[PDB]
C-alpha cells in the first residue's frame, strides 16, 4: 500500500490483488510486490513484463512464489498469451523469491551462472538455465536463445557481484535492477554484499551499454531518467 | 632471498635471476617471484609451470614483466619447450602484473571472463581470451580448449569475485592461488576485494572439486596439505 521502501501508487497504477502494475510502453509493464517487515513496514520491488512475437518474458519474479504466481494470473487475465522465459537479476529475495511458481508453470528460467551458484547460500532455487558474459560484459548469444528483444548486459560488481541488467530493444527502456538508485536517492541501499571498489565503474558500463534508453527502470523506485546512472555512479565514487 | 611474507628457500629450490623454481613433479615446478616493498622488505608469490608432453603450460605470472620473462626464460634454459598457453588466476598484480610479457612472446593468454573485464580497472592488462563457468564452478570445456591436465574450477567469491583455482590432473597437485592460505597461516591476507559472507563455503568448494590432491600450492606459502583447505575454510568461517 505505502511502502516504507520503494515507490508509492500514482496516477498510471493498476492494484492487482497484492500486486501493483503500471504499462511503460505499448508492449512494457512493471510489476510491483511488496515485503511486509512486521515493525517497519513494506518494501517494494519492481520488475518487468515483455510481450513479444505472442509470448510474454518476464524480468524478475516478485518477493515470493505467492507474489510470483499473482503476476501470472494478472498476465493471463490482462495479456493473455504464454509465458516463455524469465531472466532474474541477481540471486537475493527481491528479485529470485518466486522461482518455484516460475518453474511449477512450465516457465523456462535464466540467471547469471553465478547468481545460480550463489543461490543457494542466499536462499534462492536456482534459475534451470545459466548465461555467461563476454569480457565486454555482453550475453554470450548462444545462452540467451530465442529472447526476442531482450538485451542482457552484466555489468561488473556492485550491488552484487552477480547482478546483471536488460535492455529492451526497440524501446527507450532498460532495466538497472537493485544497481541503479534514482536520481534522488540518498543511499545505494543495502550494500552488505556489495562491492564498493568497483560499483561506480559497472554503474557507469551500465550507462554506456543502453545509451540510448530514456526510461531508466530500477527495483526500488519509480522509473527515471538517465539522471538515475549519473548521480548512482557518483554516490559510488563516494566509496572509493 | 628472504621474503617478509612468503616462503623462503629450503633445500630443492633453484635460484635464477631474481625468481626461485621449485621441482613439485616430475612434470611441475612452482615460479616465486619477489615484489619488494620500500620500508617493508619482499613479498613472495607463487605460480605454476607444467609441461605437457612437447609443450609446456604456465600457471600465473610473475608480479611485473621483467619477472615474467625471467619465467620464459628459465622454461627455455630448463625444459627447452614452447609454453602453448598460460592461466591467470585473477585480476591482481601477483598473478596478472606481466601479462604484457606473455603476450610479447605469442603466448595465448586465458583469464576468467570476469578477471578479464576487472583488469582495466586494476590496472592490469586483461587475457586474451575468456573462461566461462557453470554453476557448479566447472569451466565450459569450449572456452578451455587443449588445456591438457589443466582443470580449471571457479569455486565461488572469497579472495575477490574473480578468483579461479586449477587442479592438475594426472597428478596429487591442485592450486588454489591467493584463496588459500597455509596451514599455519594467522589471516587471511588482504580481504579489501574479499566476499566475507561467502569464503568459507568457495575454500570447501575448492577442496571438494580436487577431493585426491593431497599436495596444496598456493600463491603466498610453500606447498601444504590439505589441511591448508580446512584451516582457511574455518578462518573464514570467522567472517560470517
Ligand atoms: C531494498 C534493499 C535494501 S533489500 C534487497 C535485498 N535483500 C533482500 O532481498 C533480503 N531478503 C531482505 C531481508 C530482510 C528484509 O527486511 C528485506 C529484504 C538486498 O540485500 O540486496 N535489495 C536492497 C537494495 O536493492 O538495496
Ligand atoms: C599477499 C597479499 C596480501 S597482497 C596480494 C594482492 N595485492 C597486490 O597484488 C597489490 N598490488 C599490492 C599492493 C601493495 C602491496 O604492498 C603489495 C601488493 C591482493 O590485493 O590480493 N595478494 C594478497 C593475498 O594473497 O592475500
Ligand atoms: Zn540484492
Ligand atoms: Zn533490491
Ligand atoms: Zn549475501
Ligand atoms: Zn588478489
Ligand atoms: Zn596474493
Amino acid at each position: 500500500i505505502r511502502p516504507t521502501i520503494g515507490q508509492q501508487m500514482e496516477t498510471g497504477d493498476q492494484r492487482f490483488g497484492d500486486l501493483v502494475f503500471r504499462q511503460l510502453a505499448p508492449n512494457v509493464w512493471q510489476h510491483t510486490s511488496y515485503l511486509d517487515m512486521p515493525g517497519f513496514g513494506a518494501v517494494a520491488s519492481n520488475g518487468l513484463i515483455v510481450r513479444d512475437g505472442g509470448r510474454v518474458l518476464v524480468v524478475d519474479t516478485a518477493w515470493t512464489d505467492d507474489q510470483t504466481a499473482q503476476i501470472l494470473n494478472w498476465i493471463k487475465q490482462e495479456i493473455n498469451l504464454p509465458v516463455a522465459l524469465a531472466v532474474v537479476t541477481h540471486a537475493h529475495q527481491d528479485k529470485m523469491g518466486g522461482m518455484d511458481a516460475l518453474h511449477a508453470a512450465g516457465i523456462a528460467t535464466y540467471a547469471n551462472a553465478l547468481s545460480n551458484q550463489l543461490a543457494p547460500q542466499e536462499g534462492m532455487v536456482a534459475a534451470q538455465h545459466s548465461l555467461t558474459f563476454a569480457a565486454n560484459g555482453w550475453v554470450e548469444p548462444a545462452t540467451a536463445p530465442n529472447f526476442g528483444p531482450l538485451k542482457v548486459f552484466y555489468p561488473g560488481p556492485g550491488h552484487t557481484s552477480d547482478n546483471i541488467t536488460v535492455g529492451i530493444d526497440g524501446t527507450d527502456i532498460a532495466f538497472g535492477g537493485c544497481l541503479i538508485k534514482d536520481s534522488k536517492a540518498k543511499s545505494l541501499g543495502n550494500l552488505g554484499d556489495a562491492d564498493t571498489e568497483h560499483y561506480a565503474a559497472s554503474a557507469r558500463a551500465f550507462g554506456a551499454a543502453f545509451p540510448k534508453a530514456s526510461m531508466i527502470v530500477m527495483s526500488h523506485s519509480a522509473p527515471d531518467s538517465r539522471a538515475a546512472i549519473t548521480h548512482t555512479a557518483r554516490m559510488a565514487d563516494k566509496l572509493r
